[PDB]
């Protein structure tokens, strides 16, 4: 009933698990949950619910960018009751004290758009994850023998920056990867009263290049996503 | 070969139509364009290739937000060849001079998005179609006796903005509809030297809110692509 | 009676067109128009009125830089009643795409002034020319076998600049031709709620170097003044 | 050093700041034991002890992001100090946190230009290290007090030209106004170690709640018990 | 010869005043000037150069707006040799201490252009006279028991400004005229290494009304910028 | 009392000396005052009033940086009801016609700081001392036979600058001495109808790295002190 999300209130969780990519929430969907169904397709951005150990989670996808996932997120917390919202990503490192296949949480999220200075008098607002929401996902992490990551990730107005020697500021400042949607989503998590999160997956390293098999890369995101949920399951309690 | 277009150069003609939506980009294919064939469908944004009146044409979503259509705009112009984008699409009205149902045409785009500016040193950069696209586009609509309104859209970053007083703003210098593309696709067909232009439709007045019944939305926009696939025509005279 | 201009209601047509030096305003008026008379003074910047082809239209001299010709333009359409604006200047070219004695149009004009920022809520005005304005000297042009190039022109601020690395910036953003008026006469018209444009001949070549003579920019010049002249025409309809 | 008066070896790795020198004798004098003074320079005192057998320090930092960058600063890279826990008072916006409340800041928003100077005029998201937070927040829980965790305010102008920023952050859901986390914070990811803000809710700069100056005092006490504690936590 | 001034090196002394109106320049000039002869035309930009009591002196227009005086005052000063630049102008007043006929001094000049943030890496740059002429100017007139205001004058991008609110805080600021030019002026003469100064006469009030006397009060801000010449070279 | 200052009204003089280490303003208060005594040392920020040759003068430290000394200037012209704010205080040279041991009168005081931009509109607010002030101050300094340089100022931000190729921009602008408080002290003036003036002592040259004995640094700093309280006298004739 929403512009962009062809749903009812009650059909998502109070959590939200959200990769870019609808065929990612369609994988997630149909491999880690139960029984899972569809709720919305509109612009082919899938969302489902299903059961992870009993409890109601739903995945859906955010689309590229942070006006995309604006849009989608703002309406899950506003028309759907959203709570909190996990975005379950890739990313890109560009600090050598990161490697391909790491697992990184955004506890913060730089970035070069507009919003925030939009939203905030054009001062600086530090886009940040929901605190027990990290915490919960590093204890899950834990758990499953991962070490992850955390610090701030950086989102991205241009994947083709006309500035690459941007990356060489990131590195010096620590940044943990690059993607393009998590200070966006803090933002309306802020600015709604809602709570979220984004663990990546490090799929590539921007400064040297770093490869691994596609395999690889699978193994590390169905762990990232197992780390996601028993998060969730922490965050209950 | 692109890491968000699964296809291989030559599979889209030199001419892409692009509305936000990939079903849209169906649903034209299907029905405007003979013997289209889909070229891509990562992250299900879906895009084809078929004839119009003999004529090879290419039409693809683009996702919603500057950072997702700069992303694919920029990919079919560097990877794939593609020389003009049309991006085909609904916006809102905030002056009393549009109304619902009117065929408008970014012949320059704002925006409260931050790309230009990375690109521009920070300055103005004034984001414009190519003029002959425009003035083809113009020349299409007038054969078919459909009038349109030529001037500066406003590509918006919030679709749900914290600051509705911009909207007073757009009205007194003249905007002709708010969208959340044009400017990005502007800049970069500037940036990578190829050409671009946004035909919209009005599907909202943001301050009156005229309505209208499904079948006159369907109607005005079977016109609008019919204009852009006629200037498409026109332009290659 | 204005602070600026000392001339009276109905002593200038609909339509003036604008050089920076007002004695060029005054040899337009001359040798271009019928039974011209001066019709301002002030500061030296004149002002006349006469007949092309029977229909009045007005030329003055709008001075340097945004500020200087912000005044003036303003003054006409808010205290003369001015419709429609033609800057008729020179301009120097930074891409190779265009060569000197070459005619511009400034569809749009980006530019290092704070002017629209102060207009628009710090956001990215498109500074434009009006469509049919640009369209109808586009035709003026072609019927005289002279090709214009339609794009962006650069206001610059300051002439004697301290970052002529920005030349390599608009060169490869396509900019058309370096003046320093357009993007604040187009904010000046979309405040007020009238129409310019701004057509310029390339005297010099910022890039390559290429230079031109007196005898040949003053062909160039009276071409350019033809095809504003004829425009006006053509835009009466 | 220009602004420290002490040598290399003269501070623990962890040094705990409120922005008072006097505070930072305070401390010394009765939460650690056998701490000395460390420096005087400009009468920014420091001091370094032990707290149950873990070598400590405590110094003043003084008021503002500009002030305090030049004393983290110095410790970061002359003095060897890995983490920095600022102690701190802080005046609430929101409804949601009370007078007396304990709140870390995970992250620091600002209107200093500092991280814009910095970060190519971008937005740095100015923010704590995990496992101090983690440590901070454990470190209550073990103490039966409730801490709350988001985003601090470092201000500029404590007398600010523009009250109505007051609504915007409390719209946003900052935590507490003061005046350094986000220069601590940016100084931190410059120089590659880590920072913690700690700070208790001394007014409500939107109700004007008052309290008796004796229930500050212990608000502020089992702040700092809280910042010791969580040293020890952060060391296994 | 330079693109805006049809003049040849020598043809300028090393300091010039300067008007917006080249009418102006060409009133200066013949009343208050010894033998002087018109060097420059270009665009009826009128500039001229003659002597005050045996000492060479020059005075020009500079157009309205900091990019045309910036063109005018960087052209003179790198291509003709000009050391020093004095506005004299008119401006409009703002805060309830100026009055109307005030002589004014911009010891600062503030601005809502871009021009000096281009300069100066986006950062804050104080676009000021030289010490030393805003001194010799204070004295020449309080010689003449004329009492100037020196602070802050705003050189304003438009005249026709869509934000007059900023009129209100130019007050509480206590800016003392409002103008076009002097913090272009100031950023151009610190760019270039030469000095320059805006002393401005008050035609009207923007905030209490008050409307004015003209031609009195503008002679005798010329008197003080002559004499201000003559001091500033002893 | 106020939150930063344990004094009452009358305990300041109407003019006031300010270092930015107490320590220094407890030497001045010692060395240069008759019978001065302590008003304030919350902070340790020591405040003490005393007489020069009969004058009520006060002497108190700021601390380091704008926001510090911006909240010391505002209580004392608001709460303490201080007229004149002289900070006498050390900076750094950075062009070649400034010399380690010269004193520098800020009559401005540029900046990289945010507070201005706070007040004025995010416009440039051209921060300046009080003329009367300046030039009490450099007649002051005649008298003693000591040449001062009277220009701009540079406030930083940050002393420890990650931007060291700002100095060069420093240099090339005329910036006679860089330290960190002035353009603040000037901003709140304005802001709070009061007058203020910064005298500072150059103690390093950023460039060459200038030297000196520690007597000769003192001589230097008694020579600025005698000035400043010199300069008081001369401004109440
Ligand atoms: N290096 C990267 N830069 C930007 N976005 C990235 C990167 N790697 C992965 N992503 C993610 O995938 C998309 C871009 O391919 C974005 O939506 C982002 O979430
Ligand atoms: N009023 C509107 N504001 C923003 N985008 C709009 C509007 N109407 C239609 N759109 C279009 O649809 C999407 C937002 O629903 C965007 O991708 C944009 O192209
Ligand atoms: N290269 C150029 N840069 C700026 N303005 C130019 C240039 N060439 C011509 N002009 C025009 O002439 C004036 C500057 O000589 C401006 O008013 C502008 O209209
Ligand atoms: N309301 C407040 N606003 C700003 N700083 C505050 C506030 N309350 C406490 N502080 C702290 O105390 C000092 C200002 O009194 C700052 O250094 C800051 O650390
Ligand atoms: N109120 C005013 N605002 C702006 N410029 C003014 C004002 N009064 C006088 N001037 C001067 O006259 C011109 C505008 O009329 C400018 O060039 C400026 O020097
Ligand atoms: N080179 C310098 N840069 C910045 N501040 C300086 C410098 N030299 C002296 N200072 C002064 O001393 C302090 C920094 O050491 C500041 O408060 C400032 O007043």
């Amino acid at each position: 009933a929403t512009p962009h999300i062809n749903a009812q209130m009650g059909d998502f969780a109070d959590v939200v698990l959200m990769p870019g990519d609808p065929l990612r929430a369609k994988y997630i969907a149909e491999n880690f949950l139960d029984n899972a169904v569809q709720v919305c397709d509109v612009r082919n951005m899938f969302g489902y619910t299903g059961t992870y150990k009993g409890r109601r989670i739903s995945v859906m996808g955010h689309g590229m960018g942070i006006p995309s996932c604006s849009i989608y997120v703002t309406e899950l917390i506003k028309d759907y009751g959203v709570k909190k919202i996990i975005r379950v990503g890739s990313c890109g490192a560009v600090n050598e004290g990161i490697k391909v296949r790491d697992v990184v949480i955004g506890m913060g999220a730089c970035t070069d758009s507009k919003v925030n200075r939009i939203r905030f008098k054009d001062h600086d607002f530090a886009a940040i994850a929901d605190y027990k929401m990290v915490k919960a996902a590093e204890e899950a992490a834990k758990a499953r023998g991962i070490d992850v990551k955390v610090g701030n990730l950086f989102s991205a107005e241009l994947f083709y920056t006309p500035d690459p020697s941007m990356f060489d500021v990131m590195d010096k400042y620590g940044i943990v990867g690059v993607e393009m949607e998590a200070a966006g989503i803090y933002g309306v998590a802020a600015e709604y009263g809602a709570k979220a999160l984004a663990i990546c997956t490090v799929s590539d390293h921007i400064k040297t290049g770093e490869q691994t098999t596609s395999e690889e890369r699978q193994n590390t995101f169905n762990e990232m996503i197992e780390i996601a949920l028993d998060s969730v399951l922490i965050g209950d309690q």
